[PDB]
């Protein structure tokens, strides 16, 4: 049987007549033969300069990446770059690249049936996505049928007692839930749990995913230091599998599967639902808002940098405290960043459940510490005093940033003993701070430690062991241009993967990685993403999938396929 999938233009590729059939058992509509979104910048049939600007003006637009079905937030590989004519600016080429070539808009469990079957018939590699908001390429694939799950919507259900497909009882749950009846993003989720006066364990951006990469990976967010990582809200889910059965996975059935899902990545089956932890609504949260700037601007920064390898070594004890949240630094920027300097720390952390005056303590050891850096710095430290939940995280976070760039991030889990000594530290801030010249991205996730350490007791759950001992994260990373050469990608990978990533695991040798904000190009990648779940995660997707129909780069397996960006992908 044969090693490698059929790709377009191939003789074993279906023809147009094969196609149009297949489009009429679906419902005329449904199959979409893919267009690259900036195709009407390029000269030829297509050209359109009215489309082609609208495109370019919304590439940035978190919506408008999700409604097309190979619409990519952070596109993996800018083929087919937007043109701004209005700045000077003029085509190269215009290619799909590695995105898929066809799609289904399955809106039904019957569509996902026949595009499993058809692709499985036609020996077409099937690319699954519910968003297309992956930064590794792992909802991308050369040549591929696409299953877009975005207007697969089967409803978002309050359970004020879970109650379970099965009636499982070994989760030992028996508090509220959310059935996640579809490919819904965190915004329709959010607003049943917020109707319903519950808090669900959503991203920071709602835009994502709810049940695809989002919870598989991990899953962040402001709540998950309270109330434990997205992959361990999961209670059940119903997955349809290689070999087109619907099956429920969770503690009492397929608990192999199960815990493969929750933190094993993507590509063990298509999953068609989740139901979810939902938890109590909170009387107090107060937000902290922390910026520090240079009172003597220099490259080298020297003063900023020993601040904020102080403030990392501060962060367990913040967490021990209940503190959560993200923060944001640049050794220099493009511009003003704090205040009226071109660099800087800044952050917007939180203590759920607790009032201004018990926020102030839970922050105490990391002010305290500053207080070293008045005379060199400038630090600006405000508290704000939300009466639940929802109030706070419309304010504070249910982030829409801008996008439309390639990651090339790096990402290292922290446990506290990396930090004791302050040179290993302070050395490792230098090295991730990056060159002058160049815009180094640094990022604090403060969002593990609380229950996703106890968590750990939960041995159904198939998440990196070192989230149980690492408080947070650091993501480092560095941009391309949007028109970027072979040779400008590799030096930048090189800087993100050898001189960044390195540094932080010289830090922290002894943890791993984010997968779905991670480095994607690390010969590490499978310790890294992984860790010694790996032997028990690789056994379910061969169970599961053994002919590994559903493919991703760095999923669980993937070492055992070559996948190329421009033809067929192959079994070794
Ligand atoms: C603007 C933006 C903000 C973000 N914010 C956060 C954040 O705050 N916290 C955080 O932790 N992460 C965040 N992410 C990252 C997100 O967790 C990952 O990119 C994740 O892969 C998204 O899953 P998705 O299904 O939305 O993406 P997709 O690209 O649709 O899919 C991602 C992967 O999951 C697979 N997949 C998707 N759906 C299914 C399914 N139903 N069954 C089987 N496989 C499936 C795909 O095959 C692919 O491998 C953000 C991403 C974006 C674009
Ligand atoms: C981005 O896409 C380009 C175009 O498909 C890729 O370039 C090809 O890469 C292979 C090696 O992997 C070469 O043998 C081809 O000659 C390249 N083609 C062209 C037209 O340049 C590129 O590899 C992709 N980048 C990544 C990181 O996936
Ligand atoms: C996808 O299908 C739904 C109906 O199931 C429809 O409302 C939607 O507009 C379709 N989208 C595209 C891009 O064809």
């Amino acid at each position: 049987t044969p090693k490698c999938r059929c790709t377009p233009g191939e003789a074993c590729w279906p023809d147009n007549s094969v196609w149009e059939a297949f489009d009429k058992t679906l419902g005329k509509g449904k199959l979409i033969k893919t267009s690259p979104i900036a195709q009407s910048c390029y000269d030829g049939p297509q050209k359109d300069l009215d489309r082609c600007a609208y495109v370019n003006k919304m590439w940035t637009d978190q919506d408008f990446q999700t409604s097309d079905p190979i619409g990519r937030n952070y596109p993996y590989n800018i083929t087919c770059a937007p043109v701004d004519y209005a700045a000077g600016e003029t085509p190269t080429s215009c290619i799909l690249g590695s995105l898929p070539y066809y799609a289904v808009n399955a809106s039904t469990r019957e569509d996902i049936t026949l595009t499993l079957n058809f692709a499985k018939q036609h020996n077409i590699r099937l690319v699954t996505s519910s968003t297309g908001h992956d930064l590794l390429g792992r909802s991308d694939g050369y040549g591929g049928l696409e299953l877009w799950l975005h207007s697969f919507r089967n409803g978002v259900r309050f359970q004020k007692k879970y109650t379970s497909a099965n009636k499982c009882t070994k989760s030992g749950w028996t508090g509220s839930a959310i059935h996640i009846d579809g490919a819904y993003q965190w915004r329709d989720v959010y607003t049943v749990a917020q109707a319903n006066n519950v808090i669900a364990v959503g991203g920071g951006s709602p835009s994502p995913g709810a049940i695809g990469g989002w919870p598989s990976g991990g899953g962040h967010g402001p709540a998950t230091h309270n109330f434990g990582l997205g992959a361990d809200q999961v209670l059940e889910a119903q997955i349809m599998l290689a070999d087109g059965r619907i099956v429920t996975a969770n503690h009492c059935e397929n608990s192999d599967l199960f815990r493969a899902i929750r933190g094993g990545g993507p590509g063990y089956g298509i999953v068609l639902s989740q139901h979810i932890k939902v938890h109590p609504n909170v009387k107090a949260v107060t937000a902290h808002r922390l910026a520090i700037a240079p009172r003597n601007e220099t490259a080298e920064n020297k003063d900023l940098l020993d601040a904020i390898a102080v403030l990392h070594q501060q962060l367990p004890a913040l967490s021990n405290n209940g503190v959560a949240g993200y923060g944001f630094w640049f050794r220099s920027f493009p511009g003003p960043f704090v205040g009226d300097a071109h660099s800087g720390y800044t952050h917007g952390f939180w203590t759920i459940g607790k009032r201004q005056a018990e926020a102030e303590k839970a922050v105490a050891p990391l002010m305290n510490a500053l207080k070293k850096f008045e005379d060199k710095l400038v630090i600006t430290s405000t508290f704000a005093e939300y009466q639940d939940y929802w109030s706070f995280y419309w304010a504070e976070s249910g982030l829409h940033d801008p996008v439309g760039s390639t990651s090339i991030i790096t990402s290292r889990l922290i446990n506290p003993e990396a930090l004791t000594d302050y040179n290993k530290v302070r050395e490792a801030i230098e090295v991730v701070a990056g060159k002058p010249e160049e815009v180094s991205s640094n990022v604090v996730l403060l969002v593990s430690g609380g229950q996703v350490f106890k968590d750990k007791a939960d041995t159904s759950s198939g998440l990196h062991p070192a989230w149980r001992v690492s408080p947070f994260v650091m993501i480092s990373g560095q941009g391309i241009p949007k028109v970027a050469s072979r040779e400008i990608r590799d030096y930048v990978q090189h800087q993100v993967t050898h001189v960044k990533g390195a540094a932080l695991k010289k830090l922290a040798p002894n943890t791993g990685g984010y997968m779905n904000e991670g480095d994607g190009s690390d010969p590490e990648y499978i310790d890294a993403f992984y860790g010694k779940n790996y032997a028990q995660h690789l056994a379910a997707k061969r169970k599961y999938d053994p002919d590994n129909i559903f493919f991703c780069r760095t999923c669980v397996g993937a070492e055992d396929f070559i996948e190329r960006p421009d033809g067929p992908l192959c079994r070794k």
